[PDB]
């Protein structure tokens, strides 16, 4: 996240990080005990036997208790279009439960097909990079953004920082948006580098996919 802040200690306990060799790559949001949700992209050509998923995360370069560590035992994946940007979604069964308490929550999701519109205001997150040089997080962050329509296609949900350059970034990827306080996006995609202030920031719409999600996680 370039320009946002850190976040409240365990402030959002439905955020996950995926990681590879202790070193977090991709976030992804907790949406039943024993699924998390994340981007696509996030897991294409990845050794997903080797992902650990991280929950009750908050710094990254410490030594936290409230961490529960899963592996993926299955991956549902819903169309995934790379060279179109499209249906940027996977759903990562773990091989055990979460235990749901103050540090670990499971997200609530929209009702199938809720549109947000123009000037809506949200919430984005993750551990990706600080800015172009800044470096990467070891303390979650957060970014008021609002949503826009302009420069952005119906296959997502888009978000740009009035008055400022600030926005997602690498390592951002898979991690939710929330809106109105439901996840309604995963970071899915930036164009102009990171915060351009000139191209929005693209989410995969996670209110196109709820009854699939639901067909999953019941
Ligand atoms: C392949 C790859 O690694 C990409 C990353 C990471 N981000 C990227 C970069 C910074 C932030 C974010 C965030 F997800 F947070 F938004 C994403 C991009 O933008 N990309 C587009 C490209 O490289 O052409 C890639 C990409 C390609 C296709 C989809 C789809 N559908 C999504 C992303
Ligand atoms: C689920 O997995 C947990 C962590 O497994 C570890 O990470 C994966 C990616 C592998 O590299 C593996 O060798 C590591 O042990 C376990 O700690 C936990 O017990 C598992 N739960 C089960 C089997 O129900
Ligand atoms: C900045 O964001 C604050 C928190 O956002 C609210 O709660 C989150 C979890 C989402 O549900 C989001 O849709 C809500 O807006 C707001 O309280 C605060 O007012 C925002 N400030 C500005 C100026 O945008
Ligand atoms: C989660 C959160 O902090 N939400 C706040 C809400 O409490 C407040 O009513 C509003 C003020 O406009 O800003 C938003």
């Amino acid at each position: 996240i370039v320009g946002g802040r850190r976040a409240r200690p365990h402030a959002w306990p439905f955020m996950v990080s995926l990681q590879l060799r202790g070193g977090h790559f991709c976030g992804a949001t907790l949406i039943a005990p024993n699924f998390v949700m994340s981007a696509a992209h996030c897991v294409a050509n990845v050794n997903v036997r080797a992902v650990r998923v991280v929950l009750g995360a908050h710094n990254l370069s410490r030594r936290e208790p409230t961490r529960q560590v899963f592996a993926v035992q299955r991956i549902f994946e819903n169309g995934y279009d790379p060279v179109n940007l499209l249906n940027d979604i996977v759903i990562l069964q773990l091989n055990g439960s979460a235990t749901i308490n103050a540090n670990v929550q499971v997200a609530q999701l929209p009702a199938q097909g809720r549109r947000l519109g123009n000037g809506v205001q949200c919430l984005a997150m993750g551990w990706g990079l600080l800015g172009r040089n800044r470096g990467i997080a070891s303390v979650l962050q957060e970014l008021n953004v609002t949503v826009v329509t302009s420069l952005c296609r119906r296959s997502n949900v888009c978000t740009l920082v009035r008055g400022r350059q600030a926005g997602v970034c690498f390592g951002d990827s898979g991690s939710p948006l929330v809106c109105n306080g439901l996840i309604h996006g995963i970071a899915s995609f930036v164009r102009g580098g990171c915060a351009s202030g000139l191209y929005p920031d693209a989410f995969a719409p996670v209110a196109q996919f709820v009854n699939w999600i639901d067909s999953i996680i019941q």
